[PDB]
């Protein structure tokens, strides 16, 4: 299993904003808001790697909308590219304003995977997103999402974030614990992972083949459910316990779904199944080339795949109603949104405005399932070298075990 | 390779606005805005070839929208045809107002290609657009766009701008470095280039044939990808290095995609491939005459053509939702917009208003991919003589090497 040593080190964090600096900006904020309609006062300051949040306490009678409404102008008066108004801060009666730091200090992938949360993570498919507005590492579980929709226009840092996602898997799981199906409608982005042992087939470039890989996944999903039913198990996890225990008890289990066709035929022995992850780099391109069936397959996978251990990672730079459709969205409750062109775009992916206010370069809004405000996360940066490195590391540890069956 | 000597010389730049004149206009601006609601003060003045930008500092509490909102009236009070309000000036807290100079000084094509940016440009397909609002040359790379959408109503200077684009290629590349497919639904504009050696076929006039040219392009694209795969190369550039090195090392490469059909058949030797550029003068006409297939073909080309070295230049005077559609826009992120009839039209091409505020005669808004405000560019003027001249210069340097295969 490749060492975190392959990752570039955390660059000198030349941070720290003198108590005086922060206090100065605080008064400035107050002044500027005062110059416009609202009278408010800073309640507390929380600096971070990319932005600094100023929780302000609105004067009597002032409505939050008034603050949100002049985020464009406030930003200008402060000479910052944009400012993010967080209308509600749980438990407090304050509102928050996140202003971009003059010097954004970078977040290195190694700086995230080094956390104990990622280290002690028990999932086969953990996703280290980056740091929250306060510098703390945000580690998630793809298997609990249990599918992911990713959107971001060019320049937002979406591609890097996807690499961060893939590397999160590759730094924690072996091919027998997690397998991948990579669809790259543009022989660009994912082609750099060709050959790693986790791949179930080559990086899919032909869209017709990609459609088959999706069909294959539905079948593999159905087969697993059939298997688990016979085993008296509820999901891949339980299936794997059953099979492991059996092996630790010298009495290995045998495929219950085996059908004898000859007196010779012998039931093959069961082995642990890997968590399957299907990532489509630009699913709007797959939809465009192939048609309505891509959407239908996605919906079918996403509505039932969880318990079987098959998970979807769908990314696009075209967050429109035509691409992120009702069918696609239906059972993919978890959304990550990097910077997008407009509130409209933001709503398409997050069903809520905001992503348009992101700063680019990995700044994102992570929205897990259920009510709850999206979590702002400053994506970790991972270079093509760090990726190229981890790939070679894995190519050494094993050759590509393809199932040509899948793409046909 | 034709000499830049064929281009008319830069006419006497009788510019210079006395420090007093500029200071007078500054106070005038202040006064007029004051006569209306807003109170502002000029922070700095930046004169240019076509307009002069006055960075103003809005008084406490005044919102940019108020300024933008009375650009129509301010223009009248200033006796200028229109005024452009730039709501955000990176890093500063000022707003900008671009007023048309009384005497617009022209920008000659020679005055642009003379720049070091164009001279030292390493691309086979550079595009010298013109001068920015400050008189500086704007040189771009079609290959990095990697496709271009151009819109402008009659009188905006779109035709001249396209000629400027074509001449940018013709002044830097030979037929073996760059080839062209010209579709002219109106046997008008592009017919003046007939015969130049770069043409892969005659200037396409029949739309049915044009459709085939597009089909041919998809095929050529597919073939190149197949080629590059076999070569272990990522794109046309890498392909050409491989083949060039081979030649410089006396051991030339041979077509890996060659299939022997006879013991005689011998693998043809590989030669460097040209960057292909397909320009459609009025793609709204092609769509009208041919149908849904034009759009589908465009989308197919634009979604994958980059790495293979094939690039699209699509222009139209009809920037409507029916023409610049989602399919077309899908993978053509780079947009150039000359003056258009309305904000609606502007949004159709730029997904943003503004192009309606342009001054005509080559005034444009160049929008490269990603976030970022469009770059206003005063397009260089190129006469029919300068074009006629560069054509003849090339017709002498070589005869038209057509591939009749393409149009059928
Ligand atoms: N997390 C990050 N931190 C700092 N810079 C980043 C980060 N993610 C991306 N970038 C910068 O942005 C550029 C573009 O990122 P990329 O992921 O390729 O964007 P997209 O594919 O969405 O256009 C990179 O070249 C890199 O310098
Ligand atoms: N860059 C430019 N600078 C100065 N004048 C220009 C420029 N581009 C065009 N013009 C003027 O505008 C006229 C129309 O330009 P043209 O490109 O044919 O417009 P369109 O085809 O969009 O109607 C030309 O006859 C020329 O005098």
């Amino acid at each position: 299993l490749p060492p975190l040593s392959l990752l570039d080190p955390a660059e000198v964090k030349q941070k720290s904003y003198s108590p005086e600096s922060l206090e100065a900006m605080s008064r400035l904020l107050e002044i500027k808001l005062k110059e416009f309609g609202v009278e408010v006062s800073v309640d507390s300051v929380h600096p971070g790697p990319v932005i600094t949040r100023f929780e302000i306490q609105p004067a009597a009678g002032v409505k939050v909308s008034r603050i949100s409404n002049l985020a464009k102008d406030l930003a200008r008066s402060l000479a910052v590219i944009s400012v993010r108004v967080v209308e509600v801060i749980p438990g407090k009666t304050t509102v928050g304003i996140e202003i971009p730091n003059e010097d954004r200090q970078m977040v290195r992938f190694s700086e995230v995977l080094s956390s104990p949360e990622y280290d002690e993570h028990k999932s086969t498919v953990p996703l280290a997103l980056g740091h929250d507005i306060g510098g703390r590492p945000i580690i998630t579980d793809l298997a609990k999402m249990p599918h992911l929709l990713v959107a971001g226009t060019t320049g937002s840092g979406k591609s890097v974030g996807v690499n961060a996602m893939l590397l999160s898997i590759l730094f924690k799981s072996t091919p027998s614990e997690a397998r991948l199906i990579m669809i790259d409608p543009k022989m660009l982005e994912l082609s750099i992972y060709e050959g790693i042992p986790h791949l179930l087939c080559p990086v899919v470039t032909d869209m017709k083949e990609a459609a088959n890989a999706l069909r294959w996944s539905v079948a593999e999903m159905e087969r697993r459910y059939r298997l688990m039913a016979a085993m008296g198990v509820r999901n891949l996890a339980g299936f794997n316990r059953k099979v492991k225990d059996a092996e630790e008890a010298g009495t290995p289990l045998t495929d219950p779904l085996f059908r004898r066709e000859s007196p010779d035929d012998e039931p093959p022995q069961l082995s642990t199944l890997p968590t399957i992850v299907v990532v489509v780099d630009e699913f709007a391109d797959m939809m465009m080339i192939v048609g309505k069936k891509v959407e239908e397959l996605i919906a079918r996978i996403a509505q039932k795949a969880r318990a079987a251990g098959i998970h979807l990672i769908l990314a696009t730079q075209r967050p429109s109603v035509d691409v992120i459709t009702g069918l696609i969205k239906a059972n993919i409750p978890t959304r990550i949104a990097f910077q997008v062109s407009s509130k409209i775009d933001s709503r398409t992916i997050l069903d809520q405005g905001g992503a348009e206010q992101l700063l680019g370069h990995g700044d994102m809004l992570y929205l897990p399932p259920g009510t709850g405000l999206p979590i702002r996360v400053h994506g970790a940066f991972v270079s093509d070298d760090e990726v190229h490195r981890v790939v070679e590391a894995w190519k050494l540890r094993g050759a590509p075990d393809y199932i040509e069956d899948i793409l046909a």
